[PDB]
């Protein structure tokens, strides 16, 4: 039943915007409706990778690139869970696919300590933001909803479980990590027979 076709569309077309090399704004710019698209729908999403654990909130590794030129990710929050203030180090498209999410952007002082760089946006089903590193690498993401599980859909720069990255204290501590994935085994979503 699932729409895994669809899945299998968005990541195609990726690959084929990609493919004529654009600059990052371009890439970000056209790949917004496709992606935007993609989540318009609930209808496609593994159950598999849409689970919540009850501790911290969970990363799917739905499907890499040959070259990694981009990661899609399924981002599924458990009820009231939150990251710390962290960035990426490459561009970055979120999708909203069910629930809802706050997104603030943070930028440093001198002094290298991140407060709020705008108004905190709030992230609705078939929604898409943008980040990297030129307009913006930096922000704190939240599940908009204290009982519920939202799940946004991730595309990266990259194949962002092996990304060397950072989160930061309110009081500027930097701490190195890789986010890695929640998932050992990816779904299939290639055997078309079985649809
Ligand atoms: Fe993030």
């Amino acid at each position: 039943i699932l729409r895994l076709d669809r899945l299998r569309q968005f990541i195609g077309e990726l690959a084929t915007l990609l493919d004529s090399r654009p600059d990052e704004s371009t890439l970000l710019a056209q790949a917004h409706p496709l992606l935007a698209e993609l989540v318009h729908q609930d209808d496609w999403l593994p159950e598999d990778c849409a689970r919540p654990d009850p501790q911290r909130y969970q990363q799917y590794l739905l499907h890499v690139d040959s070259r990694q030129r981009f990661s899609v990710v399924s981002f599924v929050w458990g009820p009231g869970q939150i990251t710390p203030v962290h960035d990426h180090r490459v561009w970055c498209l979120i999708g909203m696919l069910r629930g809802a999410e706050y997104s603030q952007p943070y930028a440093f002082d001198a002094g290298g300590r991140p407060h709020p760089s705008g108004a905190r946006r709030r992230l609705e089903p078939g929604e898409v933001e943008a980040l990297s590193p030129r307009i913006g690498d930096v922000h704190q993401v939240s599940n908009a909803f204290s009982d519920r599980t939202s799940i946004s859909i991730h595309v990266y720069g990259a194949n962002i479980g092996a990304v060397r990255r950072a989160v930061f204290s309110a009081e500027g501590e930097e701490k190195p990590f890789i986010s890695g994935y929640s998932n050992s085994r990816l779904p299939n979503i290639w055997d078309l027979s079985k649809e």
